[PDB]
């Protein structure tokens, strides 16, 4: 009966109290992200099943004009994925960040297909004024529930790499005994942001800018660190940078990069400056052409920072002092360190269409135990 299944819909919406909790503490905290990687077929149901949820509850109360219900649901919402992006950490913060980032942008994007569906088909005149509003509201909150996750995630991911990335670039040796965070620890890092974006069905646009962000952030880290250093750069420290860096260029050319190679230039030319024939005028004309990222004042660092091999011929003075007067030069046609982008960034998923809405059978996952919210999803997908 179609009332009964109304009338009981519509108790289990407007107790709030119980279903506000039920959400936020059993949905939202108590997500659990399915697993990815190669071998890996996800729906797309299992990836925002806590989205879809919230839509059906959303959509419900709008039904039965519980607007009032409606908006506090939707601020305890906002609140609750934002401070759980806000704890995330350690091994869980990549699948846990895109598994968020996938949720929010369902959200977002059936707010958008609702307005436009309130705005071209769709109790006083005056009440539906203040509907539109509401949801023109809550379209502008996910909005910026979106870019506020991006950005929380975003940093996190830095500091994750300014934590091992230095590390693994650059004191790391690629040749154990040739001169704790190794590149493979980096691939990994990598790779797994590329599973879980793959596997999330995540837009390939969102994966460009969240890597290009991250590549030039490494560059920037580790050349600073590098170009500090002088007791250390050197032919073999050259040679040990060119395969660290070379392994992540090679990973960005099989994963759907094609701008890899830009993002980390400082570093690569850094480890060519460290190998090239440094010894004529000529080889440092040749040096800045190949240096293009580079100024003047840090080619003259690195140089005057070189450690000469024992039976390796030192630097020339001439060349020196060739540099030198390269750097005077060029101060006189009017820092070293390359400042790290730190954002906050545009969100990538603002800049592409949203996902189109195609109304999808009402489905709550086994292991949830939420006993109001499966009863309305239950009652719902009998109302079909
Ligand atoms: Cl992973």
């Amino acid at each position: 009966n179609a009332t009964q299944i109304n009338e009981e819909l519509y108790r289990l919406l407007e107790d709030t109290e119980i279903l506000n909790q039920e959400i936020t503490e059993g949905l939202l905290k108590g997500f659990e992200v399915p697993d990815a990687g190669v071998a890996i077929q996800l729906s797309k149901r299992d990836v925002v099943y806590p989205a879809r949820i919230l839509i059906i509850v959303l959509s419900e109360m709008w039904r039965f004009g519980l607007t009032k219900q409606s908006e506090s649901f939707l601020a305890q919402v906002l609140t609750t994925i934002q401070k759980v992006v806000t704890q995330l950490k350690g091994n869980d913060l990549i699948p846990s960040g895109v598994f968020w980032l996938a949720n929010v942008r369902e959200l977002y994007s059936f707010v958008v297909f609702a307005l436009n569906s309130i705005l071209t088909e769709e109790m006083t005149d005056e009440e539906y004024k203040e509907y539109v509003s509401l949801v023109t509201e809550l379209k502008d909150d996910f909005e910026a529930l979106s870019y506020n996750i991006y950005n929380i995630w975003l940093k996190k991911l830095q500091k994750q790499l300014q934590k091992k990335a230095i590390n693994a670039v650059v004191i790391s040796e690629s040749l154990p005994g040739f001169s704790e965070y190794t590149m493979d620890d980096i691939l990994t890092f990598f790779n797994s942001i590329y599973w879980c974006m793959k596997s999330f069905h995540i837009e390939n646009e969102v994966f460009h800018a969240v890597v290009t962000t991250l590549l030039n952030y490494v560059d920037a880290i580790c050349f600073n660190e590098l170009i500090m250093k002088r007791n250390f750069l050197s032919w073999k420290r050259g040679l040990q940078l060119n395969y660290n860096v070379t392994r992540l260029e090679e990973w960005c050319k099989t994963h759907g990069l094609t701008d890899g190679t830009e993002c980390l230039q400082h570093l690569i030319q850094t480890a060519k400056l460290l190998q090239v024939r440094k010894y004529t005028i000529e080889d440092i004309d040749i040096l800045r052409g190949i240096c293009y990222s580079l100024t003047p004042a840090q080619l003259q660092k690195l140089i005057s920072q070189y450690q000469v091999a024992d039976y390796e011929s030192p630097i020339p003075q001439e060349i020196l002092r060739y540099v030198a007067d390269i750097v005077k030069k060029e101060a006189a046609l009017s820092s070293i360190f390359i400042t790290p982008e730190t954002g906050p960034f545009t969100d990538p998923f603002s800049l592409i269409k949203t996902r189109k809405f195609d109304q999808v059978e009402a489905y709550i996952p086994a292991w949830l135990s939420l006993p109001s919210t499966k009863r309305i999803v239950d009652l719902v997908a009998q109302q079909v």
